[PDB]
């Protein structure tokens, strides 16, 4: 609002050119905030999926070693799932402030579809995480002998 039209003081001064310099640098001091997690969501995503493929591979009893390096990923699950439920609070209110003071959509229908699927998995992934916390327990049980 504020560039306005050409104003005439004794010789004519046009700052139509030099608007669209302020709106360009404007535009990019938003991308930073806008993008802030457009790159880390991925990279969140990104990390977040590794623990699903660990949930992935389950397996009850059979050899010992597996129990060894599998334990590990529920001393990760309880850690990040306490510390994980505390961030995913800011993180739902990041996407939705951008949304307020941004008109234009990001990633169209696949930024509101992506926190559909991230949902579906985290809740796929506490049910498997329970069940395998009862086996890990007994196995467990075996091993602090």
């Amino acid at each position: 609002r504020i560039k306005t039209p050409e104003d005439i003081s004794w010789l004519r001064i046009n700052l139509q050119p030099m608007k669209t310099a302020l709106d360009a640098r404007v535009t990019r001091w938003i991308r930073v905030y806008t993008d802030f997690l457009v790159n880390q969501f991925r990279t969140t995503q990104k990390n977040l999926l590794d623990f699903i493929e660990k949930t992935k591979d389950g397996i009850k009893k059979n050899p010992a070693d597996h129990e060894n390096l599998h334990d590990k990923k529920l001393l990760m699950s309880v850690m990040k799932v306490i510390s994980d439920v505390k961030d995913v609070e800011p993180r739902r209110e990041g996407i939705i402030t951008r949304m307020k003071e941004m008109v234009t959509k990001l990633k169209k229908h696949n930024v509101p579809i992506t926190e559909k699927g991230t949902d579906d998995p985290l809740q796929q992934i506490d049910n498997a995480n329970s069940n395998f916390i009862e086996i890990y327990g007994r196995v467990f049980k075996v091993k602090a002998d």
